[PDB]
């Protein structure tokens, strides 16, 4: 059996994308993600 909690555990990350919408490497990733909607709140 084995019943821990989390469905991840082998096959775990494989592909790209998530790895860029958390701002990684600078980037808290709860900001860029925020970044998304309001890109240039500013336009005149």
């Amino acid at each position: 059996s084995t019943n821990p909690k989390p469905q991840r555990k082998t096959k775990r990350n494989t592909n790209r994308r998530p790895q860029d919408v958390k701002f990684p490497g600078g980037g808290q990733i709860v900001g860029g993600v925020y970044l998304l909607p309001r890109r240039g709140p500013r336009l005149g």
